[PDB]
């Protein structure tokens, strides 16, 4: 069925971002899992998934509206050097990923792309969430200090 | 995530509406059991059980958002002296309670905040769901007469 | 039944304390859990929900005396901005509410109401497990610091 | 063991009230069965065996403080002709019940057979719950009438 | 279905006499149990238990033929001090109990009101077996001595 | 939670007491099973577990009310030389020590200590519902005979 | 079987031993527990327990003996006022333990009582068991430091 341009724009935008979150939190929780910290590992493999499934879903929908979906593209992964700056480079990316998503809503509606737009707004879900648990990681370094929370994260 | 001020400020209104609500169908369910009708108790606890969910996801939500929930001003209940009285106080409130949801979800809609509307909406859809059920009561006693519909809900 | 003035009135003053601390809690609760406090979240979760089934016991025993339980008086809750200020706020409210209790118990006792009596004395019980819960909490803080404790409080 | 005499008076008036109850009970629940009542046949039959099981307490506390339980004396059985005479003398039956029984409490805790003051109390709080029974019925006759609140007493 | 005036009156008296004796063997068995004579306690109590079954059975024939069930009248307890005197008093009792049974048959079968002496006749059967248990006791009694046949029913 | 003073000095008084019946009961029950006697040792035993409860809740409460629960103050064991002593010293422990639970309810009552009147009252009833015991065991050695009684507490 | 009086002294002094660990453990438990130390709450009351069980073997094997246990002498409890002093109570009493365990050992020996030798053997290993226990304890305050060390024994 054939798409509005400007929409198969934005879903590959969107795509590209998921792309990104994918390898950067897939190798986030490799050197999580290399330094023993193997809760940490096993929770970002789980948001690297979770953003898989996300792709998915948009790969199948810019099929389905005719255009080309782009896995070609991938911009800059956002790698930290220890756990606080990991944390903070998923949350410096999520708090794009969810600007654009907020972009591509509007496109949506204001072409009367309900679908597209309803599936947006279910990814910008999980994104929020992701935020959730990143700031609440950031917080509880602050309150329980550095040590007590990579030693909460040794074990799964 | 800080959240847009406006956008607390009526899921705090919100907020407020349905702690008006636990409290009335609370008071109203114990009422109705004291009296011997406990279908009516047994279903205006539900509500009033429905009601409390709500009211944990906006708190909930506005938390996230960054906003202090206030759950300290409570509004006016509007208590019933009999089933017919009791189940119209239950439909002024909810219609009250509908009001604010749309205007709220027409601000959200205007500032982007596509996951607070989408908790709007759901809890709207619970709203019209109460609606729906208080009319058809309402209706019941017109075709059954008092006598038969009270008859009717003495027995779970 | 028609019960004794100045028990329902103080019925209706426990009743009062009662509603204050579900909200209290329920909010302490939320906070905790946003924090990522998740332990402490659900423990306080369940403080509220016992709460919320004292003040049940007490609107049935109002309504059987042929009294009007009031719901619509909410006064001050005790608000903490952090963990010991949140468990030094709930126990400032429980010292009040044991207070209460036994004064409503001595009036009782001289009307002969020995099963609003029963009822009080199991509802103080209650709280004063909640009082040995919270002297216990701010004692660990004392005994293992800060940081652990809320380490130790993170997960479920 | 050698209990206070006056005690043992008490709980001998205690046990002629609840003998009076037994029988009354037992003869309303089977003319409500002979009439095709047979809810109200059940539950008044339930209501005999409850006050059976504290005859038998009484009994067998006196018996422990060396007292000789009186079974012999009889006193007045109020019967009624119809359902709602029925339940109103059960009600006035009740209503005698439990002012001996808050004297007989008193007793007790001033002369410190605080055992016996707690079997009691528990016997209280079985006759307040027959009250509310009886006075909702009573209730229900007037919010339902009664051909519809005996119709609703046909089948168990 | 209107029966006979003077079997009415049969079945009363016999329902008196089933009264005389719940009550005779219910305290009884209390008085053996307080005495740690555990299996006379519990025997004794379940013939108070038949003499129930048999006493319902004659206030629902009353009931059913039209008649008044007089559970007002209580005749005589025959309470023994000691375990002869009260299976001797309980026997006493039985001897009585049958003799007014077949004068209660014999009028039943003059005015051909056979399904009520057919119930009599049950009840007959029951009390012959109440009385060969008694003399079984009291021969047992002579046979074993005082001593052991106590020892014997020590425990159940 | 700080308690009276007074009321923390009548806890540790019945804890002392308990711990006085714990060793007397605890050495009763190896002396029958020494001689044995073992359905009393058993009997006995259990005995002693049941204090050691007692004495455990009694502790448990001192601590809460931050008082010092006094372990090393061991009064007179009253222990027996055969059978009917045994029993008798310890029918006269149980005595002094419901004297004892009788006061401290009165002094909790006046300082409006309802939870640990409610306590003691619960300890009241089980070491009245011991003297129950111990007096029906002194009465079957009366009436079956000392050489009867003891057969009868040879097996389990 | 008439044992060796010196052997039977040195079973007393032994059982005095423990009955004063006995009443040293439960109340370090129980004070451990008011803390929220629950897991050493529970492993000190399994150490009660424990020496309840040699005190019983004791009790059992004098009276074989045609001794009289001596239950009556309770020795000085060592109660400490932190848990870094508890253990080391506790150690102290084990070690003054294990000294009367050796010298009761060698007069059973010279004597040819082998079945104590072996009972009190057994009661050495379980004493030796204890004092690696308490070294481990006071060794891991010093490896991990004293607030890890409790918030280590604060869960079961």
């Amino acid at each position: 069925m054939k798409g509005d341009k400007k929409v198969i724009q934005h879903l590959n935008k969107i795509l590209g971002n998921e792309l990104i979150a994918i390898n950067q939190y897939f190798l986030h929780s490799r050197m999580w899992n290399d330094w023993g910290l193997k809760r940490l590992g096993a929770h970002e493999y789980h948001e690297s998934i979770d953003e898989m499934k996300h792709a998915d879903k948009l790969i199948e929908r810019i099929l389905f509206l005719e255009g080309l979906p782009n896995l070609q593209d991938l911009g800059k992964l956002l790698i930290g050097e220890n756990t606080q700056e990991m944390l903070q480079c998923d949350l410096n990316l999520e708090l794009k990923a969810t600007k654009d998503l907020r972009e591509a809503i509007v496109h949506c509606e204001q072409v009367h792309d309900y679908v597209s737009r309803d599936l947006l707004k279910d990814i910008l879900e999980s994104e929020e969430e992701h935020i959730d648990y990143l700031e609440t990681q950031l917080g509880l370094i602050q309150k329980v200090g550095l040590e007590n929370y990579l030693q909460s994260h040794m074990h799964e």
